[PDB]
């Protein structure tokens, strides 16, 4: 029953993308699938406040850090409200619980003899937020730049406290090997399994140039490197440390790090390490998920999508629909304002919609708003019927491996299978007829429609909460008939449904 799924916290530097959006709304929609489907959900996200990123960046205002990275933390959160985010905590690593779980993290890393001191001098970036080894850059007309990201980069020598990262290198070809689940997608697994083959050096964990971040223990000269707080936040929404909490004791270890491909290392490598050390379990999976572009990547050059006013011109339901099913997710896409619109209007406003606003128009003028009392189901009632019935375990094995736009699809075929069963079978002619086979076969077409609408419906609230909640409103649909149990419960013939209305205008 118990289910903890994370999402990356976000550096408050600048404000949201739909890049952010996209890895919030498709954790949400694991988090609500599992809900729907008997768990026992938590579900966290928040923002990564420390560090030398968002401190040059508040010094690019004129604000103290503190208050630039409270304020767009606030941006941050009140997005995630906005596009309807059901996350259960939104953490901050501010808040002075983090602060404890980061401290009693490094104590048990310490106490395991894993961190030392020692003289640390190499390239840092700092909008990368990590350290480079010289062959890892290359000049460029006089400028030291990175040779994967192309990011600027200061040369920094300080005195900072190392991780034996170098004592867990076959640990963890071995924790890869023995748990095949662990990274996802495969292609992203075989990139971290090349990468630790190749051997791996200590790593530099705490900072003395800058004190904006949390403090060493028993070493105020010192504050910890920010990914290493920043990773302990996914301890922090579990109650760590007070390991004999509730929360902890059925929490942790998290089902699912939903993060993006270009943090894998930080939580493939780094933080299962970390977790060895402090004799801490490590989490069950991790799925990196691809980037967005726009027609080209996301640059405050003057291409960013703005996801709110995204949310605001469309609708948000109807962003979270197209983010989750244009892109494969785990692979690369991109964002058109094209692209997005003609998604809306073949796949919402049309095959689901009309589908849904003509056979609720007839229940309407033609039923008396009752819903029929079908007949005998003919062999095209109970194909159709029996796709719609089969879909929660497609569905469902679907989101078990991250991939919801698989999901989307087979929930359309379906659809499309719907209307053109819509067309066949003419119900709009039997209406008129005055027979009695016509009448009862409209009454059984019709039926059948709106039951295979209710099942797209029920199966569609983890990805359009609110739509689908007025389709199942326009149902007849009571509050305790909208769980996936409900799926298999067929709609009650002669229930009294609300005169239609729009679901996506
Ligand atoms: C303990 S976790 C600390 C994480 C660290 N604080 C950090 O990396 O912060 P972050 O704000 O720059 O990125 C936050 C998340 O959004 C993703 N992301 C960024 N741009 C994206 C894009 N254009 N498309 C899709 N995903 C994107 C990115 O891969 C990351 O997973
Ligand atoms: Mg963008
Ligand atoms: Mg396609
Ligand atoms: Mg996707
Ligand atoms: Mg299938
Ligand atoms: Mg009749």
């Amino acid at each position: 029953k118990p289910y903890y799924v994370t999402t990356a916290i976000a550096y408050p530097n600048a404000a949201p993308h739909v890049g952010h959006a996209y890895e919030y709304i498709a954790t949400d929609a694991i988090a609500r699938f599992k809900r729907l489907d008997r768990y026992d959900v938590r579900f966290l996200t928040g923002t990564d406040e420390h560090g030398l990123k968002v401190a040059q960046a508040a010094a690019a205002a004129g604000v103290p850090t503190a208050a630039l990275a409270r304020r767009n933390s606030d941006v941050f959160q009140r997005m995630q409200e906005a596009l309807n985010i059901s996350f259960d905590r939104f953490i901050r690593t501010t808040d002075a619980d983090h602060h404890e779980a980061s401290k009693e993290l490094w104590r048990r890393m310490s106490a395991a003899g894993d961190i030392y001191l020692d003289n640390y001098s190499g390239w840092y970036s700092v909008r990368d937020e990590r350290f480079f080894v010289e062959s890892e850059t290359q000049l460029v007309d006089g400028t030291r730049l990175t040779v994967e990201t192309g990011t600027p980069v200061t040369w920094t020598e300080e005195q900072t406290y190392f991780f034996r990262l170098s004592a867990y290198t076959d640990k963890l070809l071995a924790h890869y090997h023995a748990n095949p689940d662990f990274i996802a997608p495969e292609t992203r697994r075989n990139e971290v399994i090349s990468f630790v083959s190749g051997g791996l050096d200590d790593l530099s964990i705490s900072r003395t140039s800058f004190d904006w971040g949390v403090q060493v223990p028993e070493h105020p000269d010192h504050v910890m490197y920010v990914w290493v707080d920043a990773l302990t936040n996914y301890l922090t929404g579990a109650g760590f440390p007070d390991t004999d909490s509730e929360l902890f004791r059925r929490y942790w270890p998290a089902d699912l790090h939903m993060i993006g491909k270009d943090i894998i290392r930080f939580h493939a490598v780094y933080w299962p390490a970390f977790l060895m050390s402090a004799g801490i379990e490590l989490p069950r999976r991790i799925f990196a998920h691809g980037f967005l572009h726009n027609r080209k990547m996301s640059k405050s050059v003057g291409n960013i999508v703005d996801p709110v006013a995204l949310a605001e011109a469309l609708g948000v339901d109807q962003v979270r629909y197209f983010l989750l099913r244009e892109v494969p997710f785990g692979q690369d896409g991109s964002y058109s304002d094209e692209a997005i619109v003609t998604r809306i209007n073949t796949d919402l406003a049309n095959e689901l919609g009309n589908l849904a606003q003509r056979s609720l128009s007839m229940v309407a003028k033609n039923l008396d708003g009752r819903v029929p009392n079908p007949g005998e189901f003919a062999d095209a009632d109970a194909a159709l019927l029996a796709t719609a019935d089969g879909l929660l375990e497609r569905v469902r094995g679907h989101f078990d491996a991250q991939a919801m736009h698989l999901a989307l699809e087979a929930i359309w075929l379906m659809l499309g299978d719907a209307n053109k069963y819509f067309s066949v079978q003419q119900p709009w002619v039997l209406r008129k007829s005055e027979s009695e086979a016509d009448q009862a076969r409209f009454r059984t077409t019709l039926y059948v429609t709106c039951e295979v609408v209710r099942i797209a419906a029920l199966l569609i609230q983890p990805v359009m909460p609110e739509s689908a909640g007025k389709i199942l409103d326009l149902l007849g649909q009571a509050p305790n008939q909208r769980s996936f149990a409900a799926v298999g419960v067929r709609l009650t013939p002669g229930t009294a449904l609300p005169p239609p209305t729009g679901v996506f205008p």
